């Protein structure tokens, strides 16, 4: 349940599409957009292109962070990568292992927990489309990360989490002592802080500490702003056991408004004690 | 000293209890609840029984950060384990030295700077609880950990410092060279910037930088948000002296409406030099 | 090229607090060249600056750092009697030292970073007017052995302005690619934000390079900072992306659209930036 070596030129179709009530997704396939959009996964090495369709009546773009591209994917107005109403486009996203310099010094790699996201929808930084739902994550993995059994994506976009209506989640299910992978994106005008009750990470790439050398941080409380992105794995219910564990953001009006949902872990024989909706 | 190996049992009585100015605080004894509330201070391994009683007219709960709990001790309205007015409950937290997984992973321990706070005064989340001023730090320390020679608690809670007045402190006093160690924590609706003239520390888990290949950023300004906790240990002094050495909040409107206190540094005499506390 | 030497030189310079257009004030090295930022200073861990200071305005002003070791009377606070009276001068003292090992067998941190000195007493006793006006200024201590810059840009996100620049006016940077640069990015007033880069990622770490391939520091693109934060990194200039002009914005979504933008122009050895229209 490792990562392997990068290095594979993979290929996809992405659609930009309308949904109710205003909003706007990323879609793999026509017709199944979904916000957040679909979970772009890659090891450090693969280049990938995706091959876009803009099936809305406004014009849309693809922006990436942390992976490598060139200017003519940058998706801006500004460097003309944007998709016309009806419109297609291939973007090209590529990524490097970490490697020395020939000056001495180390060059970071691409892995790390990433996003995408629109960047000229209602203004030249993509903030209509943000708020419609233009956004979805992007994991790049490192030779050798431990792969999760499952993975979550939470985005703050302002007040709401994944734009759902206040107080309705999401919820995630697991097993006590599942691998579960968490995406954390914020995106918006606001700062949060998210907090997850009974479980902790480390504030470093991958969100588990290296070894008895690693100084980061364990933390349970994370400040974020507009387009933060970090990521961890932890074990369900380990050394906490079964329940409905809460996540919320902590900025008191903000939980109190409805940014909270539940990790309902599980015991073997299916049963989360004390949940009562 | 440096902190030993945990892996006690150790058993304490809390209590939530009104407060003058309509507040609300913990307290180890009945009668002497405080705000912020007592320090807490285990060892990676210790297990710890709170003993709770609820004094007041309102359901109230005790929520922590950070330590291990089941979910009976939660502290929250939403799977019953908030505490009727007049009640009592025994909460239970437990800690964990670091190690390995079967799966090759490393499982972090659970030493860090921690807070414990209400979870269902005024909303479900104690928003008013936290407001009123329950909320308290709780320190794990792992083995090996350096000991200092005080501990002092920070909490910014919306615009006040451990709810006190605009302008009123608090300052807390050391002597040059002494080992304080500093808790800093934020409650409420609002990012904050806090700050420390004339000493610096470690961004990591214990403010100091492991060795000369710790790559932590050093710092003397970190952003801060709802229940966000971190700290620090300082040498009083180390290397500028005595002297009223301010910490603020940095946004700007915030240090100017009062969220400024003092780092009193006194020489070994008592004296702190330049400290006219009327131009302060 | 190449790498900062040891520190341990005391250093003087005279600084000038100077009343600029539009209502702004800034620092600056000789009379009549303030600037906002201030002017960078560079110090390599163990050196002492002697900064003969001088206030040309009609009202008090102070100098304050970050980081930096210096005595309460070097305060430059009000409160610690350290500011300057109108047409006064003053010599502030800052020192640097290098890490290294305590008696008590604690690692005593050194002074390297990525710092900012500003104004402590205009308008507030904490400098919000003068911090509004523009006194605010980078300051990089260099650590034995750093890798050195081929240049050093300072971003300032000052309330909503870009080193209290109008909306939308950058500053642009220009490079040329495979050039090392060196941001130093410092935040200031009222407002958090998130400083990102098109194209470049750095690590959250002291230097913003990875020390190597045990470094667990964060390699990030974005990175939320409020007032009185100071980080800063070098990347290469179009590494693994080409030439072009790059954004950079703050990603606080109404704060770009009201014109906290500007521009990393990475320009190829030929000095052409592809697609690049002013
Ligand atoms: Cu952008
Ligand atoms: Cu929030
Ligand atoms: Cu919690
Ligand atoms: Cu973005
Ligand atoms: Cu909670
Ligand atoms: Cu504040
Ligand atoms: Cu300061
Ligand atoms: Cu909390
Ligand atoms: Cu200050
Ligand atoms: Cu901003
Ligand atoms: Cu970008
Ligand atoms: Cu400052």
């Amino acid at each position: 349940g490792a990562a392997p070596a990068g290095g594979e030129v993979r290929r996809v179709t992405m659609y930009a599409e309308r949904l109710a009530g205003g909003q706007m997704g990323y879609g793999l396939e026509k017709g199944k957009a979904s916000i957040p959009g679909p979970l772009i996964e890659l090891n450090e090495g693969d280049t990938l292109h995706v091959e876009f369709e803009n099936t809305m009546d406004v014009p849309v773009s693809l922006h990436v962070h942390g992976l490598d591209y060139e200017i003519s994917s940058d998706g801006t107005k500004q460097n003309k990568s944007h998709v016309e109403p009806g419109g297609t486009r291939t973007y090209t996203w590529r990524t490097h292992e970490p490697g020395r310099r020939a000056d001495g010094t180390w060059r970071a790699g691409s892995a790390g927990y990433w996003h995408y996201h629109d960047h000229v929808v209602g203004t030249e930084h993509g903030t209509g489309g943000i708020r419609n739902g233009l956004y979805g994550p992007v994991i790049v993995r490192r030779k050798g990360d431990v792969l999760p059994d499952a993975t979550h994506t939470i985005v703050f976009n302002d007040m709401t989490i994944n734009n759902r209506p206040a107080h309705t989640g999401p919820n995630f299910e697991a097993t006590v002592g599942d691998r579960v992978e968490i995406v954390m994106i914020t995106h918006g005008e606001y700062y949060h802080t998210f907090h997850m009750h009974g479980h902790r990470w480390a504030d470093n790439r991958t969100g588990m500490l290296t070894g008895p050398d690693d100084p980061s941080q364990v933390i349970d409380n994370k400040i974020c702003g507009p387009a933060d992105s970090f990521g961890f794995q932890i074990i369900a219910g380990e050394g906490v056991g079964a329940g409905a564990w809460m996540y919320h953001c902590h900025v008191q009006s903000h939980s109190d408004m409805g940014m909270v949902g539940l990790f309902l872990v599980k015991k073997p024989d299916g049963t989360i004690p004390g949940y009562d909706p």
